[PDB]
């Protein structure tokens, strides 16, 4: 089913193709040289470059190649991160949105299924850009004062004269059933499934690392009940930020004559979200519905995890896969495919899904689910150099990464006895502290450093 055939795309060796607008090069540094540390293998390009150009044809042309000769030399690149407005990096209209979309850049073969998973860090200053990377470095170095904001999260059920109890309900009161609940370690589930909505906004300021609204969007707002671009940048979230995902019209159309709601959420300083997940054009009851929960969904009857496939929230919560932002987009466009392939009712279709759906802001973090548990570890007491690899154990599962000044020089993932073989691309030839780094999903990061000579 369209599940086996287009699964999860993360994959170790992490592999990540950057294109960048030229204005962001030392914005952008603090960020790539986290990714390589965290175990990234990066292939970094800048639109003032002969083989990328400035026009949407020569762009996608040059990431078309570098998807298609990664693959043929077995190192696809997993990630495609866009950097920059569509002044920059534009886009183009879908073919059945009419509206702008990024589904062409990471589209390479002839369906209308992504090779890469791609997002957007949409900034129209390096100011910008760097107020979403720190609050990306925050969250996936776990440096926050208030940890337990990790552990409270936000649902809305919008307002909707019909749609509100036929769907909007039934969405988020899934959600609460089987994953947003205290049984996963969350101590607080903010929920407004129906009015009165007075106060549901308080909850960013005081904290949630998930915030997910189902009914009617603009560019510029969560309609009803109403969250503007304008409340946005008054959020007093310092320290606590959180993915936040609009299942909802065109909050996601970043063509838009002002900055969208996307955008704002995530450019705005030590407040809004490091990652948000919404729709370019007008999205649809029924495959959001499907999106969110699975396919097999039925409006007014309320779902269970026995009678649906897998939505976006199932996804989210398998411990062992779809661990990244990106994946949960994936996988509520999964969903919707598959109720189309299934005959449900649908009001618009698949392809039309995978060119509405985006990530703008970071699509490479992997959000935690309540508190992150605590990793275990042992490093060896030392280096040896010029050795084709090094064994460190960490939790069955882990990534390890040894790097030095930002260039990553070795990667494993930790197998089922807790070994992981960090393979060397780089060898180590020279005396220094060497930066070990060990992340997994739902774990809080482990970052160390080895003295060689
Ligand atoms: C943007 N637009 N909306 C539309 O055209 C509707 C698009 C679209 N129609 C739809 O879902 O139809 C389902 C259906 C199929 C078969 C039978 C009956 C229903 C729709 O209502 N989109 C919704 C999101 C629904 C999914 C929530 N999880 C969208 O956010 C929307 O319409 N926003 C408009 C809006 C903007 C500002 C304030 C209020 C409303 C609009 C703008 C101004 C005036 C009227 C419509
Ligand atoms: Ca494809
Ligand atoms: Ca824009
Ligand atoms: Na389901
Ligand atoms: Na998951």
């Amino acid at each position: 089913d369209v599940y086996t055939d287009h699964g999860d795309l993360y994959n170790t060796p992490v592999r990540m193709l950057v294109v960048a607008g030229a204005k962001f090069k030392e914005a952008l540094k603090p960020w790539l040289t986290w990714k390589a540390q965290k175990g990234f293998y990066l292939d970094v390009h800048y639109t003032d470059e002969a083989e990328v150009g400035t026009t949407n044809a020569s762009i996608k042309a040059f990431i078309h190649k570098k998807y298609n000769d990664g693959l043929a030399a077995s190192a696809a690149p997993v990630f495609l991160a866009l950097v920059g407005d569509t002044d920059v990096i534009s886009g183009e209209k879908g073919k059945k949105t009419k509206k702008v979309t990024d589904l062409y850049y990471s589209a390479v073969d002839g369906d209308y299924f992504p090779e890469m998973y791609t997002f957007r860090m949409s900034a129209s200053s390096p100011e910008e850009l760097t107020n979403i990377i720190d609050k990306v470095l925050m969250y996936e170095k776990a440096t926050m004062p208030d940890k337990s904001y990790l552990e409270k999260v936000l649902l809305i059920a919008g307002a909707d004269y019909s749609w509100n109890s036929q769907v909007g309900q039934p969405t988020i009161k899934y959600g609460m059933q089987y994953y947003y609940n205290q049984e996963h370690g969350y101590t607080d589930v903010y929920n407004y499934l129906k009015a009165p909505y007075t106060g549901c906004y308080s909850h960013l300021n005081t904290g949630v690392s998930f915030a997910n609204y189902t009914a009617h969007g603009s560019e510029t707002a969560w309609a009803d009940p109403l969250l503007t671009t304008s409340q946005l940048k008054a959020l007093t979230n310092k320290d606590k930020y959180f993915l936040a995902i609009g299942n909802c019209c065109i909050t996601a159309q970043f063509d838009y004559v002002q900055p969208c709601f996307g955008e704002v959420i995530t450019r705005v300083k030590e407040k809004g979200a490091y990652a948000y997940i919404g729709s370019s054009p007008n999205s649809y009851w029924g495959e959001d519905y499907y999106w969110s929960v699975g396919a097999n969904a039925v409006f007014g009857v309320q779902p269970t995890f026995e009678g649906t496939s897998m939505g976006s929230y199932d996804a989210t919560f398998l411990e062992d896969s779809y661990n990244t932002v990106n994946s949960i987009m994936w996988a509520g466009n999964l969903a919707a495919t598959h109720a189309g392939n299934i005959g449900n009712i649908t009001h618009i279709g698949a392809h039309y899904y995978w060119e509405a759906y985006h990530v703008l802001g970071d699509g490479s973090v992997m959000p935690y689910r309540a508190m992150p548990k605590t990793n275990t570890y042992t490093l060896p007491a030392s280096l040896p150099q010029n050795q084709a690899s090094y064994s460190i154990q960490a939790s069955a599962g882990s990534y390890v990464a040894i790097s030095k000044d930002g260039v990553l020089y070795g990667t494993g993932v930790a197998n089922a006895s807790g070994v992981a073989t960090v393979s060397m691309t780089k060898q180590i030839t020279e005396n220094g502290n060497y930066d070990v780094v060990i992340t997994r999903s739902n774990y809080l990061p482990v970052i160390k450093q080895i003295q060689v000579g």
